[PDB]
DNA sequence: TTGTATACTAGCCA
DNA sequence: ATGGCTAGTATACA
DNA sequence: TTGTATACTAGCCA
DNA sequence: ATGGCTAGTATACA
């Protein structure tokens, strides 16, 4: 296992006294939206008041472990954001509201709403000096859209040159069963995005911190990018499957 | 103007006590979003807990003029739709959270944040019989993605054969200043959204409300598609090209 | 091919 | 407890 | 070209 | 109070 990821077989809620407060630089958290799930365990059973007060309870251990600079990305569902991201408003400020389109739509047979296919990201800060940068994260033209984008006004300028902002819209495809990324798990999140949040908000060695890590995507894109990892999962199997994506880099 | 478009040249929170309650069908709000734009007026000026206070103001005004079984549409900057969504939740169900993708995203010169490219929609309904027909909003297939899509399993199926469902995050860029959609109003929508929305939730001839029309896009929408427009709009150069956007449609 | 505006700059430093 | 200066910001319409 | 699974049916009726 | 039954749900991986 390499030397800075670290994978724990354990309950966040509990063992959070084992995180020393203000080491983290940042926390990518995928926690259960809410919506009868089964990740071997009744984490995503919970719903509505209950659901919500499990929410901000390891919010609220989470918070105080991000250093000053520090920043956050959490999952969640249209269902339970607005809630959730009230909350968080009081204790961090929202920076950004990434809305993930998943490109392909939650299947049911419904024909009395408009059918699912994003999942909702806050990006928070505890502080106005939080620490991001752009440039890993910038998103290079090809020759064909350089030239269509190209013009004298916009020459010379760093996102013509170097790349885009990948704006707060990411249309990133979720993950096929078949897919060489996917693994034996419920909700896997596609490593681009996860990577494209440690590299805007993480420095190069910085700690991040997943509170739910599932198949680990973060200790993959942490070792990938040169960053430290810390993770929880109560699955031994996800866990596992962790342990693996990791040592086959 | 046609049958009925009703264009009101009034405050919305003076002249709501006029509109009968349990009359409209649909309502169709893009109020100001509190980022500071100039309507001709201080309506977008607002910010943070007294623009909020202000929105609950001309929502608990709004509210009960829904029929039971009318639905509400209300566009909102990520900024302060979490506060918003919560205070409706408690008033009314949420039936989606529409992201209208922008594809052009803001200006400014920032490197310190992703920039904005998305506006927020909240979709709630009074009770739980709502409204809402999906095929006039179906959007079908041309012959190569039919042909890309069509499988045994898939063939008959509706969303095959007659379209699919837009989802809940609807890809419309934004209008360009020289579109020829566009107008002289700061913040106007692209018709494509605001007539889904008319089409999928308002029943034909029902009527839809906006309490804060601007160009009257909503009074085109409902004009084609044949529904009924109580529109209200401060600025007398906006409903003045309202009146013609509308006398200018058949 | 190209000009150009569109609901959503910000961190210093004074 | 405010400004102003700087380096900086994409797409798609006509 | 084709099979196939994917964080988020929903109302009725025995 | 509880299944089961119905009509029904898009894309992009392999
Ligand atoms: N108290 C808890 N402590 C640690 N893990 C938990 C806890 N509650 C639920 N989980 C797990 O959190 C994970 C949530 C998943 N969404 C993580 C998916 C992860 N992003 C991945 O790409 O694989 C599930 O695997 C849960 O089993
Ligand atoms: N009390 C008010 N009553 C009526 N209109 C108002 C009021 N306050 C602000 N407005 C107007 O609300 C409009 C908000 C616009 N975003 C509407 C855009 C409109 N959907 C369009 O396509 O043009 C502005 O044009 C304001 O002039
Ligand atoms: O959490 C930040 C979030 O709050 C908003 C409105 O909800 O602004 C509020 O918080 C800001 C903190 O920076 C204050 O500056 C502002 O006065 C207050 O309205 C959004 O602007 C912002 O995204």
């Amino acid at each position: 296992l390499p030397s800075g990821i670290e994978l724990h077989n354990r309950d966040f809620l509990t063992d959070a006294a084992h995180l020393p407060d203000a080491s983290i630089d940042l926390i990518v958290a995928d926690p259960p939206y809410g919506l009868g799930k089964d990740y071997g365990n009744d984490s995503d059973k919970r719903s509505g008041d209950d659901f919500l007060a499990w929410t901000r309870e390891w919010l609220e251990l989470a918070i105080p472990k991000l250093k000053p600079s520090g920043s956050m990305y959490i999952f969640c569902t249209w269902q339970y954001a607005p809630e959730i991201f009230s909350f968080l408003k009081t204790q961090l400020t929202m920076v950004n509201e990434i809305i993930w389109d998943r490109r392909v739509p939650s299947m049911g047979g419904t024909t009395r709403r408009f059918t699912s296919v994003h999942d909702n990201i806050g990006f928070f800060a505890v502080s106005r000096a939080y620490y991001f940068d752009l440039d890993p994260v910038r998103i290079p033209y090809d020759a064909d859209t350089k030239k269509a984008r190209s013009r004298k006004l916009f020459e010379g300028s760093k996102w013509l040159e170097m790349g885009y902002n990948p704006k707060d819209v990411w249309s990133v495809s979720r993950l096929h069963r078949q897919h060489a990324e996917r693994v034996d798990h419920p909700t896997q999140k596609p490593l681009e995005i996860i990577e494209r949040m440690v590299l805007a908000s993480c420095p190069p060695g910085g700690r991040v911190l997943d509170p739910f890590m599932g198949s680990g995507t973060t200790a993959v894109a942490c070792a990938r990018q040169g960053r430290d990892f810390v993770g929880y999962e109560i699955n031994e199997s996800y866990c596992a499957i962790a342990h693996e994506r990791v040592n086959a880099l």
